[PDB]
């Protein structure tokens, strides 16, 4: 295929890209990379991504080699998702896109505490503190969804793609949270999307 | 009554606010600033939290487009696409992405390392400094500078052929790090780029102010 994706399936950031590719019905070749798969710390990979992280996406059609999951999602949307996942109007686009930055700058670090502490390990305090932080972030997201159906606004979009893989993990590590009805309604609509069920709804490991 | 269509909330010594001030100045857009953050308050008021539940700055209102927007990088990309076509916005998705990745990286990778140093040397007195943490922050930032130096080996700007929003995202952090009394391993491509920035009137106006 013209598109190559490096990354493992149990990565939030890789999931964003796999999910976008599936939503847009784009063909791609996956190369397992990260963790016990290696590849991502090889000299040849570091020449493509000096951070040595996944995902990495190559698009031979546009001579593109791109890292940063959110940039990859926005690229795929603009290039292949016109009138589907790309919002043309800058202001309406921004209202959704802010949630991409927020997903990685605010939600991800709180999520990391839980995924590390519970799944891939423990420090009662640490974790309990991360749970409180995530519960508070869930309150914020619940309010954000009080008057619109999607983080991207009127329609499902790239803000929703950025946030949901983290939320998926947090709702599947045996924890029970304060009920958040707007957030839960939103999550249910994601579970109805075949691409989400395929890519995101897999075991937490 | 001398009021503008764009309102910006935030204090001048914030990296994230600087990105937006700098963009507004590059595009020669009129704006009204409302000081907010730190000792200025405003950002934890109920009225402000209703606009930005994170209670952080910057926040930008654009009355022309009925927009109320937080996240500095999203604000910069908005201004570029709306007001900076053929100046700061790169139309081609792939060529745009090559620059825009550096916006994500600035805030996800550079910012946390910068934060250690800014908090430690600028906003903590010597008697309370964690010298170990600062030294580790310095090591980390020196390694990130090596990465940025290599990235600039074969192109003039993070945004590619021309100055752009990837450059805007990275530079305010680099400015602080170069103005806190530290000497770094030389990085010739990074230094050449930084000098380029110092020749831009909007950068001199907004970014090149005292580190406090
Ligand atoms: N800012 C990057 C973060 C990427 C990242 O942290 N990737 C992780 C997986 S979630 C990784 O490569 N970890 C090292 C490994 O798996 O070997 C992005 O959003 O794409
Ligand atoms: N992710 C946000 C982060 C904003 C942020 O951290 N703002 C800081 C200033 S750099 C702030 O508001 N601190 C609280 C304060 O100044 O009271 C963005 O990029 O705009």
């Amino acid at each position: 295929s013209m598109i190559t994706l490096w990354g493992r399936n149990n990565s939030t950031n890789v999931k964003k890209v796999l999910w976008t590719l599936e939503e847009l019905e784009l063909p791609y070749d996956q190369i397992l990379a990260g963790g016990k798969f290696g590849v991502n710390q090889d000299a040849d990979y570091l020449a493509m991504n000096p951070n040595g992280l996944v995902p990495l996406l190559k698009d031979d059609e546009t001579d593109l080699l791109l890292w940063e999951s959110n940039a990859i999602v926005r690229y795929l949307a603009a290039q292949y998702g016109q009138n589907r996942l790309w919002v043309d109007n800058p202001a309406r686009r921004a209202e959704g896109e802010k949630w991409m930055d927020w997903a990685n700058q605010t939600l991800s670090p709180a999520h990391r505490v839980i995924l590390m502490g519970l799944v891939r390990t423990r420090d009662q305090a640490a974790i309990e503190a991360g749970i409180e932080k995530c519960d508070s972030l869930f309150a914020l997201l619940d309010d954000a969804l009080a008057h619109q159906p999607w983080f991207s606004g009127d329609n499902f979009g790239t803000g929703d793609i950025a946030i949901a893989p983290f939320v998926y993990n947090l709702l599947n590590v045996g924890l029970k949270w304060t009920p958040r009805p707007n957030l839960q309604r939103w999550y249910q609509q994601l579970t109805e999307r075949p691409a989400f069920r395929k890519v995101v709804m897999i075991p937490v490991t």
